[PDB]
């Protein structure tokens, strides 16, 4: 996150850290057993046994008193996810219940975030959070989680020829300052864009041109657009 701030412990208790191989992504816990992220993150289609999800984590790849480490049962990328257009950039993970029957154990550090209903949030208080780059082409991802306030943007305004033009396709959503300076960056993807009335996951950190460049707001998967997709993909192993 560029132009952001170190967050308090538990500031974003719905953020998920995804680790596999020599790879990393973020995600958003939407229910005790369910995590939402970007499709591009898991492009490489790792076997689900290879994934580790860490909940309630303050620092990238650090153990912590309230950290929770779960396996993954199964997961699904959106069938139509395009790595040309970046359209339909989301994926849904079903976590693995521990030997008692529980997935995420709710705590002050580990908490799902409601989905929207898309009935729709012009210029509310919206925060983005992540462990990604603190500036474009930084050398390492952040250690402590970062947060930034970032305003929603109209499609009209975002699709303007000198902003993002016709790159912005249905299922996408812009959020950022046209003047630049604050934004998501590489390493923030899968992670939450959250807005308030009530706290709801409006966006999934997806793509962008640079990080917080003038007339280049971050693009996000429009969660509300995919509510049906999400419902109909809640099948799981037993
Ligand atoms: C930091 O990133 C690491 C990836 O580089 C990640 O390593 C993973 O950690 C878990 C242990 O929690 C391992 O899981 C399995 O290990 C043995 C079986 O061999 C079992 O006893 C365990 O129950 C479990 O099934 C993963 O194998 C390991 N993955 C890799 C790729 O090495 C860490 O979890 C990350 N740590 C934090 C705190 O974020």
């Amino acid at each position: 996150v560029v132009g952001g701030l170190v967050a308090l412990r538990g500031a974003h208790p719905y953020i998920a850290a995804l680790y596999w191989g020599h790879s990393f992504c973020a995600g958003s816990l939407i229910a005790p057993c369910w995590v939402l992220t970007a499709a591009h993150c898991l492009q490489d289609r790792p076997a689900p046994e290879d994934l580790t999800v860490v909940l309630g984590q303050e620092r990238r790849n650090h153990s912590c008193e309230p950290c929770q480490t779960l396996a993954v049962r199964s997961y699904r990328l959106h069938e139509a996810f395009s790595p040309v257009s970046y359209q339909h950039d989301l994926a849904l993970l079903r976590l693995q219940e521990d030997a008692d029957g529980s997935c995420a154990l709710l705590s002050p550090y580990v908490q799902p975030v409601c989905l929207p209903s898309g009935a729709p949030s012009e210029t509310t208080l919206c925060q983005v959070a992540g462990w990604g780059h603190q500036f474009e082409g930084a050398e390492e991802y952040a250690s402590f989680l970062q947060e930034a306030q970032v305003p929603f943007l109209s499609l009209e305004r975002c699709s303007a020829p000198d902003v993002h033009g016709s790159s912005i396709l249905p299922g996408m959503l812009c959020a950022g300052f046209l003047e630049g300076g604050t934004d998501a960056c590489q390493g923030d993807s899968g992670g939450p864009l959250v807005c308030e009335d009530r706290l709801t996951l409006q966006g999934i950190i997806s793509w962008g041109s640079g990080c917080g460049d003038r007339n280049k707001p971050g693009v996000y998967t429009d969660v509300a657009y995919y509510l049906a997709w999400i419902r109909e993909h809640t099948v799981s192993t037993r």
